[PDB]
């Protein structure tokens, strides 16, 4: 009833989840948030959300991300957005084998670019961290595109490495980007937080407290640029803290922009890459119980629906009736669903009439089947020694960020038997 045809989830955003689409007049994919309007509170107005909307659509610039289409009906709002194909900016650093002071000031233009032209439109990101930095493509010259920003001022509903002291305590401006940023520099140049913890709690408490260090061996032979920048983002006091233009502009842009000799960074792309991968594979952990629960609620739920379709409860559905069946867990538009259930009818089985629980489980397995590949593939990122093999600390940071040694197949065991217990 529409223009726009769902291909898979992206992942989320703030405030709903996000669609891959086909634009079915053009043929273009685009990225589309979706905000179910029960889930959120509006603290503005209908006028004020719609004078931020058209200045998100109005935003043109090389690093922030552009806003196609604004919609809405009775369930949901509807952003159109431009899909960004290449990644994660951590997940493209840590496969380099060289990063300097260069390189970093590289990145932290283009950062500071957007973030300042967005502050210029009274547009405040508030979320700031590396997942809402995306390549735009796999180009060589690809260039970083900030996502996500928008809209805290009109609605209400890890990540507590990046968030501003302030914003905790709920009262911010636009400067607590410029602490975000701060965050996000200071892990590039020594590829660790400098607000850390096991927990969420534990980092926050760090985060109120405000203070960091500069430690030996890693900050050493850094730049004297880098660290008073560094120093002037992560002022505590948001009115005393730099702008994101005056940052954009300080002399550790510009001497290093106008370029990796004196001032590599390699013992900080080490630790990079030990803590990206040691996020995503906490990330994947999350996702795959996720998974797990939704999996299982889905089987029970998609039982109890065939079995009001068995009308002389035999067990047994047709084609026709699994249709139905399909089209009522969604509830809880017709062209796509029957290609997932013939495609499904496969495995399945000729006969025409076939026993329903049979299509849950075949239906579930598959789906249980996905999410160990997606989590596989995380733990290869992760296995940076050629143990294959989890030990019980490394799983301790995972655990203790989620809710003497184990390989993948006990990793899954322990996670699934989690979802049980
Ligand atoms: C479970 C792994 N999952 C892949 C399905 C997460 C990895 N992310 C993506 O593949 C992805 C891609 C290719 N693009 C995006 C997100 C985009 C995106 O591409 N454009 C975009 C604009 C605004 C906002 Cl808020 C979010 C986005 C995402 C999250
Ligand atoms: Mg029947």
């Amino acid at each position: 009833s529409d223009r726009y045809q769902r291909v898979k989830k992206l992942g989320s955003g703030a405030y709903g989840e996000v669609l891959l689409c086909k634009d079915k007049l053009t043929g273009a994919e685009r990225a589309i948030k979706i905000i179910k309007k029960s889930s959120v509170t509006t603290t503005s107005n209908s006028g004020a959300l719609l004078d931020e909307v058209a200045v998100l659509k109005q935003l043109d610039h090389p690093n922030i991300m552009k806003l196609y289409e604004f919609f809405e009906d009775k369930r949901n709002y509807y952003l159109v957005m431009e899909v960004y194909r290449g990644g994660e900016l951590f997940d493209e650093i840590i496969l380099r084998q060289k990063f300097s002071e260069v390189d970093a000031a590289v990145i932290m233009k283009q950062v500071l670019s957007g973030t300042t032209y967005l502050h210029k439109h009274n547009i405040v990101h508030r979320d700031l961290k590396p997942e809402n930095l995306l390549l735009e493509s796999k180009s060589r010259d690809a260039l970083i595109k900030i996502v996500d920003f928008g809209l805290s001022a009109h609605f209400e509903v890890g990540t507590a490495y990046y968030i501003a002291p302030e914003v905790l305590r709920k009262k911010y401006d636009e400067k607590c980007d410029v602490w975000s940023c701060g965050v996000i520099l200071y892990i590039l140049l020594c590829g660790y937080p400098p607000f850390g913890g096991q927990t969420d709690q534990e980092i926050l408490k760090r985060v109120e407290k405000g203070k960091f260090s500069f430690d030996p061996p890693d900050w050493t032979q850094v730049s004297d640029e880098a660290k008073q920048l560094v120093k002037l983002m992560l002022t505590y006091e948001p009115s005393k803290r730099i702008s994101a233009e005056e940052a954009l502009n300080h002399p550790w842009i510009v001497k290093f922009c106008s370029q990796v000799g004196k001032h590599a960074l390699t013992g900080a792309l080490g630790n990079m890459k030990k803590f990206q991968s040691s996020q995503k594979l906490a990330q994947a952990a999350m996702l795959f119980m996720g998974s797990k629960l939704t999996t299982l609620e889905e089987t029970k739920e998609l039982t109890q629906i065939f079995r009001q379709l068995d009308n002389n409860g035999d067990g047994q559905l047709d084609r026709k009736e699994l249709i139905e069946g399909y089209r009522k867990l969604m509830q809880w538009s017709s062209q796509i669903e029957a290609e997932v259930d013939h495609i499904l009818q496969s495995v399945d089985f000729r006969n025409g009439y076939i026993e329903y629980s049979e299509f849950v489980t075949v239906c579930m397995d598959k789906q249980l089947l996905l999410s160990r590949e997606r989590l596989l593939a995380a733990f290869q990122q992760f296995d940076s020694d050629g143990s294959g093999k989890i030990t019980n600390e490394e799983l301790g940071r995972l655990f203790g960020v989620t809710e003497g040694e184990v390989d993948f197949e006990e990793f899954v065991e322990m996670m699934q038997k989690i979802c049980d217990v």
